[PDB]
DNA sequence: GTGAAGGTTCTCTTCAGTATTAATAAGGCCACTGTTAAAACGTACTATATAGACATCTCCACAAAAG
């Protein structure tokens, strides 16, 4: 039935060309460029995540033989009240890393070293 | 020829074991939530306690007619 398809699709996001997304991705790449850190802010639906999301999937993770995925950009959004352990371990499965055990320093270096491994 | 070394037996072990009255427990790190006083702290719907710009009435003093 051709009504089920058109249904299925408009229930569906899709990703618009917008300038306003396109502002902020020349400005995010003088800001990754300059290694400068900053924010990003608006009101409630104005569209900052699907920017930012969009952003990432315009930098996929590249690779080379027998070495870890270079990783240009990583996009992350915490859950609420995120302790520093957490935001680690997001960090760390972005970056399809595992740390099972370990301290809240263990956790933070393990950070570190798969940060720079992977030259984010 | 008193002393030293050496010989000899001593049984049966189907008997003894198995139950309570029991003490608060005896675990320690890490992290991570989620209550639990209880302390610190913005600001509301009120109940009065005045302080003083005004309006009012009253008492006393002056021009027109008649004998
Ligand atoms: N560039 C876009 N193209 C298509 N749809 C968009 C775009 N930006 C926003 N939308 C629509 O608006 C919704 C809200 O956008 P988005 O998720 O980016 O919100 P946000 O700005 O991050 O808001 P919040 O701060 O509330 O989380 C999207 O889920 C989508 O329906
Ligand atoms: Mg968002």
């Amino acid at each position: 039935e051709w009504l089920q398809a058109e249904i299925a699709r408009l229930k569906g996001k899709s990703i618009v060309p917008l300038q306003q997304v396109k502002t902020l991705h020349d400005w995010l790449d003088g800001k990754r460029k300059a290694r400068k850190s900053c924010r990003v802010v608006g009101e409630s639906r104005t569209g900052k995540t699907v920017a930012c999301d969009a952003y990432r999937y315009r930098h996929k993770p590249q690779q080379e033989a027998g070495r870890p995925p270079t990783v240009p950009v990583v996009y992350i959004r915490p859950h609420q009240k995120c302790g520093p352990k957490d935001l680690f371990k997001k960090i760390t499965e972005y970056l399809k890393y595992r740390v099972t055990k370990g301290t809240v320093s263990d956790f933070r270096d393990r950070t570190i070293e798969v940060l720079k491994g992977c030259g984010v």
